[PDB]
């Protein structure tokens, strides 16, 4: 296997972050048919994260930031959620030439939100190739954290944290920032919770008011969410729109299919058990950022700017473990939940009793970042700029 520039011509932009480019399958080799492409762009392990990681040798020893994500996927996340819902991608082989292609390929076609990005890194010389998760409804839910800490470093000035979630106390630092056009009333403590009424409630919310965490694709293509923190509350327009796109795959009447789409979204979420796994790495955030922010200071080697005596008594060995700990704890608060469904005709699964419908489905988490050492200072800052605001609002 090598890509190269006539196998371009096979492959259409389908998105982006930061850092990659998504395209996908739009040939017909039985090799990628349903797949898609992650390609690296240009930009412009530390020590101490080698030193934090220093557990899993591959890891630290991963030549590029492309292998480094794969084998965290791979060797860290993967033994803590299990391989069924989470793809690691396979590695290929990829020509300059392709890439170069690919390169002119994405500047015509990526949209106007995207015009200025960064080119494709053409001195690379691998992708990766992962399955389609979209290909269909597909149903991609950014769920952040379930749990209230509980934490004995928590202070008596943070207190409403022991009660409110994150979420919600950082809707009101949106809305002051003009970020989002109002609270939603989404909750994920209600997604979180393992109460059948309480998902639905939850699911009911997310489509509601989407902002960054509720999109629904048809065969890939949005019909719902999508970019915009920053859009608003699903109007009557974009509700009868959504209502019609689902005309065929839910087999209700006019007006009724969107209620019966919600009740299968929860059912499924439910039904897999998806969410309870995710929120056991979350919770490897065992101290709470006031407290793990102490342990960081001590593997950096520099006098602590927060000072908490006892953490700072601990051997070396157990400070990176609970900051690893946390590390890998945000990757499973920041990741996303994709479910993807098709419909049954009469000749994993969910039914639907006033349709008699039955709907295959899958589920996976993606956006499975590393989180970088240094990004303690920001979680920590984050933090105590959320409850001082909520605290200053209250
Ligand atoms: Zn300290």
């Amino acid at each position: 296997m090598i890509l190269e520039e006539k196998d371009a011509s096979d492959w259409i932009y389908r998105g982006e972050g930061g850092a990659n480019l998504v395209l996908a399958y739009a040939g017909s080799s039985p090799l990628f048919v349903g797949k898609v492409i992650r390609i690296q762009k240009a930009r412009r392990l530390t020590s101490d994260e080698q030193h934090l990681w220093r557990e899993n040798n591959e890891l630290i020893s991963s030549p590029n930031k492309e292998v480094l994500e794969q084998r965290y996927v791979q060797n860290v996340i993967i033994p803590l959620l299990g391989p069924k819902h989470v793809d690691a991608g396979v590695r290929v082989s990829v020509s300059k030439e392709f890439l170069e292609c690919v390169d002119k390929k994405v500047t015509k076609q990526r949209p106007l939100a995207r015009v200025n990005a960064a080119n494709v890194d053409t001195s690379h010389d691998s992708a990766l190739i992962l399955n389609d998760h979209s290909l269909c409804i597909s149903v991609e839910i950014k769920p952040k954290c379930g749990f209230l800490p509980t934490s004995r470093f928590i202070g008596k000035e943070n207190m409403l944290k022991t009660s409110v979630s994150r979420f919600k106390m950082h809707q009101l630092l949106k809305l002051e920032y003009i970020e989002i056009s109002e609270e939603s009333e989404y909750d994920p403590l209600d997604l979180f919770s393992g109460s059948k009424e309480r998902v639905l409630e939850a699911i009911k919310a997310l489509y509601s008011t989407p902002q960054n965490n509720f999109r629904v694709f048809l065969n890939g293509s949005l019909i719902l969410g999508g970019s915009g923190e920053s859009t608003g509350r699903t109007s009557p327009e974009i509700g009868y729109a959504f209502e019609d796109a689902l005309k065929g795959f839910i087999q209700s009447e006019d007006g009724h299919r969107t209620e019966c789409f919600l009740q299968l979204v929860s059912d499924a979420v439910y039904g897999s058990g998806v969410l309870d796994r995710l929120l056991e790495i979350q919770k490897l955030d065992k101290l709470d950022i006031e407290g793990a922010i102490h342990c960081y200071y001590d593997i950096i080697n520099q006098p602590c700017p927060i000072c908490e005596l006892s953490l700072h008594a601990l051997p070396l060995d157990e400070s990176l473990k609970i900051v690893k700990e946390y590390l890998i704890a945000a990757t499973a608060k920041d990741c996303s939940i994709m479910i993807s469904f098709q419909s049954r005709n009469a000749w994993d699964y969910v039914s639907l009793k006033p349709t008699n419908q039955t709907f295959d489905y899958k589920v996976h988490f993606i956006d499975l970042s590393l989180k970088p050492l240094k990004r303690m200072e920001s979680y920590y800052k984050l933090d105590k700029k959320i409850i001082s605001f909520y605290n200053r609002k209250q």
